[PDB]
């Protein structure tokens, strides 16, 4: 360091050049009065530290790595192994042929964090996959739930639901933000199927058959409401069926008719919608874009809630789990 | 009814006229086979009904309302009493003066619904109320909750967490999606104080004072980031610390220092968000427009984790609500 030095600048080699403010280095100080080595937590806010903070020393030891003296005598050592590290989403699918590479083994992704990773990642971008068991296996729901997320989503249902035994439909569309993810396990199978549609490739088709539809349904709000006296919750959400960002994508798909209410369209813009809607469900019953799955003992679905359509002795264990919970899981895994 | 009709159309009398699709009429028929009275549910989707359907017969009792044959059979009757009703957020405090006005008392809460609704609308409109108990009282906070919300939400700490005793912050800022509301219980209390701030007040005071902060802040993204290897969890998120939306509201504001990370910010911008983000850290901790908590026990402050920072024997509960499951307590409450 002489005085003045504006910023670090390190020559790697072979034209690699790293270029250090000292603010942030300040910021970034390793040492046990700055941060937590185990939690890797800050002990202070970083709006404290002086903007025109400097250093007085810089000395670089092939032995220890850089030091450096700031002006207020603060202390601070970066391993070069440290500063050459900072030196530097949905596919639709409008058939089922993604769903054979999106079947993972239960053990696998029980087993090795590869095949985790590598099936929540399938699970992020496509919004289904299967995860499939075996005989000798005996395959336990809520360690599978564990493996994949922690924990679910506690719902007003609970923890999780049991089906025993058709509209497509998504879940709990009269949430205002409704669960990102669902999963269905094969709870008791003996020795009709259940389809899949991904909603994001229909609406896209329904774009393009049928632009008038389409413009009905991202702009035009309906209702969804689910009145549960014993729990005393009223869930209504005023809200479209088919949801566009500020560029124009699909960012969400909600629809479940059960609890689906047009009371409050506009007078004339009744006809409209129900005709658009009734285009958008006719177009995800076409032969060809559902995937159909043949139910066994200990297989789980997860499925992406925001997107993907469903419908239907064979008991079925449902629930939910959180985008947050899954994308944590999976970059822990990754990065061990 | 004759034919051609295009809709229902009533004179309620004084000018008000009702008007009604056959359609909408249809999707709304309250038989049997029709709906479920008791879940107040649908038997079919909407998508099926015959767009052009027309109904044959149309009569009008005083005696048992609207009676409806359609087209193909069906019959429906619709009582005046329901033809007739189909006929037809966020406010910044710069300082702690609302706050008088959102205390409210346990007792109150906990019986009335009138004064849930009324002390989760404080909530939901400026984001912070406290729930006061007395001396005759034992405060249980489980049930607090469950008059609150039903359940709280899970999160990787657990349901609750506990403080037994520094910058302002908002909680769990590496969440993509952070909880919505956040509570504190005095547990344990004796005989410094806690902190609360609104960021959105404090925001646009710094539109003002500083617009180049403001843009800063609202554009330039910042990391925050957990790691957490006894659960398998990482939690890594890249946002700015104030999120503006498509007409430039204040919508969200995320920060805790203590897992702040600037690292990824491009070399010019560097020195332009540690000034923007020093100067809306100190505007927030001007004198004037924090609210100062002084914790009796029994006490409950339930604040919207999305916009006021907060700060600090007595021994705290902590928790998460979601926005999902308040609105649904105070719907059922107030429509009862
Ligand atoms: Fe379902
Ligand atoms: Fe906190
Ligand atoms: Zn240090
Ligand atoms: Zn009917």
């Amino acid at each position: 360091y002489f005085q003045g030095m504006a910023y670090l600048s390190i020559d790697w080699g072979s034209g690699e050049t790293g270029r250090y403010h000292w603010i942030w280095l300040r910021d970034s100080c390793l040492c046990e009065t700055c941060r937590n080595a185990f939690a890797k937590q800050k002990y202070f806010d970083s709006a404290t530290l002086p903007l025109d903070i400097r250093p007085r020393s810089v000395t670089r030891s092939a032995e220890n790595g850089l030091e450096i003296v700031w002006e207020d005598g603060h202390e601070s050592r970066y391993p070069d192994s440290w500063l050459r590290e900072h030196s530097t989403r949905w596919s639709p699918w409008s058939s089922a042929e993604v769903v054979a590479d999106g079947t993972f083994a239960h053990a696998d992704v029980m087993a090795d964090n590869k095949a985790l990773v590598g099936a929540l990642e399938h699970l992020f971008r496509y919004g289904l996959v299967v995860l499939r068991g075996t005989d000798a296996e005996d395959v336990d729901p809520d360690a599978l739930c564990s493996r994949l997320a922690g924990f679910v989503d506690r719902s007003y249902f609970g923890e999780y639901f049991d089906l025993e035994v058709l509209p497509l439909h998504t879940d709990i569309p009269y949430y205002s933000t409704p669960p990102d993810y669902q999963f269905l396990f094969g709870l008791e199978v003996n020795d009709g199927r259940t389809r899949f549609v991904d909603g994001v490739a229909a609406a896209l088709s329904l774009k393009e058959r049928d632009p008038e539809a389409f413009a009905v349904l991202t702009s035009t709000e309906v209702i969804y409401r689910a009145e549960y006296g014993d729990a005393e919750k009223i869930y209504h959400h005023q809200t479209p069926v088919i949801h566009l960002n500020n560029d124009g994508e699909v960012v969400r798909l909600v629809n479940n008719p059960t609890k689906m209410f047009f009371d409050n369209v506009p007078f004339d813009e009744v006809t409209g919608v129900y005709r658009a809607y009734s285009a958008f469900k006719a177009l995800m019953d076409e032969e060809g874009r559902a995937y159909h799955h043949s139910w066994r003992q200990g297989d789980m679905i997860i499925f992406d809630n925001r997107r993907i359509f469903h419908g239907r002795r064979r008991k079925l264990r449902g629930g939910y789990f959180s985008e947050v919970e899954l994308r944590a899981r999976s970059r822990f895994a990754d990065e061990t």
